[PDB]
């Protein structure tokens, strides 16, 4: 593989062997009382400041130093060239890969194969912005004349996850939206339970796929065209409440939605990159086009950010590369995603998605086997719940666990005269801080004592209440969780996977794990059908559908 | 420590270095014919099956006896009665771990400190029953004569989580009881957006606290008794509208609840073991106290299923030491809990507080620092989502990840004759499957033969769709899930948390880093009041309050 070859990564490993000894938290700020500034980023985007404070991770001055030289070595800007100029850099797929396209608010034009693809994109973003205008208006209106209150996305995967995560977190902003529900799941509890709360005549329905073949995606849209059907009986009155995003218009009127009705991507725009694309639609009816514009307006501040800023001082370079630090030299394979803001409370799980779906590879671009770790577990929940749950291994368990900890300065919510918001920055700030110092046995010695404990009883209790810390965080601060902010910080994160793909050699854009995973029911779902035991399959996927058969009709 | 000293553990470590590469699940399936017979349990409960198949594991007949006598030589039984005699297991605390007394329907004396709580189990019971009845009826009256519409749960962690997780799971037995909200982060856009959507006439507050002095749940409490007080203007209105459970009489009369809307528990109920007490109140007033007793009866089967199975055909135990071979033989750090259940969305959220704070530890018994790993990461989220997401990290990464798979046979929402459920269990019978095979070079190569892909489209795509397998799985499937099965699949996973728990030899009942979380906040929250820069910590801690007091005034 092309990592373990670079001289950069070896000369990283030989100091990571001879030096690793030296990088103590505590003792690193104790020794350079000017460590903040030397190991943080503030990036004005001219609507908010992001801090970037990168000082409380098992680096130095050389470890920077190097991993920006890996960078260098791996031919990180050429490849970031390559994505932003159009080439098919999705090599498996031969395809571009351009979510950069979606929000490029400077439109300046962006080739594929020598076509500029900007009139294309803004030709969908008027016609969404005309469609957000008259769905929320009463314009629009359903097959009895009723203003549209609901808005139903029905999607799954890069489909559902990062509408339903932005909607969750711009929640302040849709005030005179219609409400907006998310159904993704196959699972017949999904579509169920949200239809029985619904009115046929004010609900319009988003059909939600690139390849409008998706089995979960397709089968939760004819259940609602059959419910909806029962109330309308006449089949024209699909054609005002189902809209279609999608790149198929056969497909789209195969299954009864007029082609007018579809708002069009594009192959370069990957699923999990794909909610600054028509798959937006349901964010820009919630909180309006405006804020819209104002989310791909953020992520474009971020993207020239990322093209025009020297690796050292680049934010997404510098996160890729702590990353590197910690999966490939110490061996970490989880990275905990921690936002102290009740409204991202789905943006872990949206990265979860976008990072491991991305570099969970094996298959460098010349077709060999890595020798090395690829992506890490994302995983995380909000603070402060986090704090009286599983920060507990963080704090005191066998596992080093890289966390991202984020906050917004400023609260949509101040009330209390802003007891609660400082209550919640308190918090993220003493976390970060325990993290990193710990408390040795003399700190939990003289506090037991002060406490009142009895000599035993104290040196009983005593190395259970010691934390050996040197636990590294970053801390992303921003200064307030706006339109234009969130966008910005999803974009810095797609940047910063996109740099450690690059890095690793491997393709962030194919998908062939979730792919297969597509085709793998069709062999089974027929066997299901009748009493008759199943012998076809491996000695437990056939114990487990007689199982099935057998308990099918159980009474309980 | 204890387990790295222990013969029956080095004999399985000397095994695995020797033998490892016999682990081939395509050979093992392949060579024997009875694998799913031999590696399952088929649990009748009376109330339903429960399937445990583990056969798609890394493991032979010798592997299984070898962690058989793990279990033994580390004296998993005889902890096991010490938990469900009432002796006082959590050791660093000196407290008996008594969440098997709540769920205790036998009523089979358990003492503690010379005295049967069972007595006192019971009569909070009784109140609850009694409570709730009121509310569910109607007859429990508003300041104003109106039924409760609404119910809301004020906790944090353990106060929070489990009612959360459980009214989720339980949500179609809810016909006819109030709807339930939980409010538990300190970040006031939790409790302001709930009480947004509330009439305080109709809204019924439960103050969910073991020590009730916990700085989000007080400041939240206080902050709806404001809401409340600001309608009502009556002081006494207060006790149609708020209860607390808690263990500590005293400051739920000072906060000024009415002692007798207090509904106890006691020191020996762990927070993350809490659902079943006076903490389930939630529970029983969303979907009654009938399916209430049903959740604590399933809980109380496979507690009596733990206690008297032989180790070798006892879940949790099974569970647990499956969980040991690949935590310290194979060195996985993280364990993926998937149900293919959109009610159970977050049961594994659930389980990642319960796992990681009961057993993400470092010191022993003894009091000496554990040289093995402990506790996992655990994570997931509902199927079949996932499959379009992360499943292609567990596919196609360079992470070898346990995962539990679990499912009901029969939905609560049998929509268009059962077609979802039959497409989400064959999706859930192909993802396992593929996890074990995978699919070689050449299976790959024909399929793109037979798909008619040009030999540079072949050559080209050809290693990036070959997958490895080899990926071990848990199959978990039951009849339905109901109250009584929920309850049985939550105690078998507390019950596996402990067994993992002794045989490290560690507490897994005490939580000192969510202790030392509640004690952080107070030394930072001074320093934020006014716009003086602060210097009194490490330089990040400082630079991040300073560029909090920039940016708190700063218009966007
Ligand atoms: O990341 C992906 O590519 C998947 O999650 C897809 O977005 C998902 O399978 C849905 O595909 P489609 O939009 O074609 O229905
Ligand atoms: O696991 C724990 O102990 C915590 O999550 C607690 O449940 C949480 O801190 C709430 O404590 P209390 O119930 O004392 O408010």
């Amino acid at each position: 593989a092309a990592l373990t070859r670079d001289p950069q990564f070896q000369k990283l490993q030989q100091w990571y062997r001879e030096h690793r000894s030296e990088l103590n938290l505590r003792r690193l700020f104790d020794a350079n009382k000017d460590r903040f500034n030397h190991f943080s980023l503030t990036l004005n985007t001219n609507h908010g400041h992001i801090l970037v404070d990168y000082s409380k991770n098992l680096v130095t001055e050389d470890v920077m130093r190097m991993l920006v030289d890996l960078a260098k070595s791996r031919g990180v800007e050429a490849a970031r060239e390559r994505m932003f100029n159009g080439e098919k850099i999705n090599y498996t797929e031969g395809r571009a890969v351009l979510h950069v396209a979606l929000r490029n608010r400077s439109n300046t034009p962006i080739l594929v194969d020598g076509k500029d693809v900007m009139p294309e994109v803004n030709k969908v973003l008027d016609k969404m912005k005309s469609f957000c205008q008259r769905v929320r208006s009463g314009d629009w209106k359903g097959y009895t004349g009723k203003t549209i209150t609901d808005v139903i996305n029905i999607g799954i995967g890069g489909s559902d996850l990062g509408p339903l995560m932005v909607t969750e977190a711009l929640k302040p902003y849709s005030s005179g939206g219609p409400r907006v529900w998310y159904v993704s799941n196959i699972d017949g509890t999904h579509i169920a339970k949200t239809l029985a709360q619904l009115n046929p005549e004010s609900s319009l329905f988003i059909i939600a796929s690139k390849t409008f073949t998706t089995q979960e995606t397709i089968t939760n849209a004819e259940t609602a065209k059959e419910w909806f059907l029962q109330a309308a009986k006449d089949p024209s009155a699909v054609a005002k409440h189902f809209v279609a995003l999608s790149t198929n218009t056969t497909k789209v009127k195969e299954f009864g939605i007029d082609p007018q009705n579809m708002f069009e991507f594009w192959d370069w725009v990957g699923g999990r990159y794909s909610l600054w694309s028509a798959i937006g639609l349901s964010i820009a009816l919630h909180v309006g086009f405006d804020n819209f514009e104002q989310l791909l307006s953020g992520a474009h501040w971020m993207d020239q950010h990322f093209r025009t800023t020297p690796l050292e001082k680049n934010a997404p370079v510098l996160l890729a590369l702590l990353g590197i630090w910690y999966i490939n030299c110490f061996g970490c394979e989880t990275h905990a995603m921690l936002p102290y803001d009740q409204y991202l409370h789905r943006f872990a799980a949206y990265f979860q998605q976008g990072d491991m779906e991305s570099n969970g590879k094996y298959i460098t671009k010349s077709g060999t086997r890595v020798d090395h770790q690829t992506g890490p577990i994302v995983w995380g929940e909000p603070g402060t719940n986090g704090q009286h749950a599983f920060y507990q291994l963080i704090h005191q368990g066998t596992k080093m666990i890289p966390c991202d900890f984020l906050i917004p300065v400023q609260t949509q919510h101040p009330i209390r005269k802003g007891l609660h918001h400082k209550i919640l920055l308190a918090n993220f700030l003493a976390q970060t801080e325990a993290l990193m110092r710990g408390k040795s046995t003399e700190e939990a010695r003289k506090e037991l004592q002060a406490a009142g404990k009895s000599p035993e009883d104290l040196e009983r209790l005593l190395p259970h209440k010691v934390f050996e810390g040197n636990r590294p965080t970053n801390s992303i601060v921003f200064t307030k969780l706006t339109p234009f902010m969130l966008g910005a910080l999803v974009a810095m994160y797609e940047h910063k996977i996109f740099v450690q793909g690059i890095i690793w050699d491997i393709n962030s854009f194919d998908q062939w794990g979730v792919e297969l995973g597509k085709q793998l029911a069709k062999k089974i779902e027929p066997e299901l059908d009748g009493s008759a035991q199943v012998t076809s399959h491996d000695a437990s996927t056939n114990g487990l559908i007689n199982f099935i058969k057998q308990q099918r009709e159980a009474r309980v």
